[PDB]
């Protein structure tokens, strides 16, 4: 069943266990979190500067940037994987907002069971320029980390986080949860 209890840590954020692996949600400034891996929601060239793809390749820098179109021309990518540049992780997985949301979380987990990378930190992904519906992205972010534990695939992974931009958003995250819950 998979699924334990929601409770509160801090005001404002909202977490419940997924197997092994802790869920949590909040409001916020994605490009202030610490994580191994932080995604960002991004067009299919890799070089959109709106909503969390401005925030984020403005924090990151040049560098960041320049690497993104570099992979874009070289072949044809469903996602990039980069350096952080002046954001505070490892590494940046860069997703298409307008694919299916559970097969690209499927993927960034995978990559990071790849690299032993313990936390993720990710936006609403889809929600913003690719304008998906909030509860369909809530239930495909979640679906893909059911499926990830009940393949036994969890090993590195320990926790998971979605900050958030909008609080209407982070509501429907949040009733998403409760549903959900043992
Ligand atoms: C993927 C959804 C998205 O773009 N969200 C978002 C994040 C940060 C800022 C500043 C604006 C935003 O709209
Ligand atoms: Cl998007
Ligand atoms: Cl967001």
């Amino acid at each position: 069943m998979f699924y334990g209890t929601v409770s509160s840590p801090d005001s404002g954020v909202y977490e419940m266990k997924i197997g092994s692996i802790i869920f949590q949600v909040a409001s916020g400034d994605i490009t202030k979190e610490e994580a191994d891996v932080i995604v960002n929601s991004t067009s299919n060239s890799f070089n959109l500067k709106a909503g969390v793809s401005k925030a984020i390749l403005e924090c990151a820098g040049q560098n960041v940037e320049r690497e993104c179109s570099q992979q874009a021309q070289q072949r044809k990518n469903d996602y990039i994987i980069t350096g952080g540049g002046f954001l505070r992780c490892k590494n940046i997985i860069h997703v298409i907002g307008g694919n299916d949301v559970k097969s690209s979380v499927s993927s960034v987990l995978q990559e990071c069971e790849k690299k032993n990378y313990s936390s993720i930190c990710l936006p609403a992904i889809g929600t913003g320029n690719a304008k998906q519906h909030p509860d369909k992205v809530a239930e495909a972010i979640i679906d893909a980390i059911e499926d990830f534990v009940q393949k036994g695939s969890a090993q590195s992974v320990k926790k998971v986080k979605v900050v958030i931009f909008l609080p209407q958003v982070l509501d429907v995250f949040y009733a998403n949860m409760k549903k959900r819950e043992g």
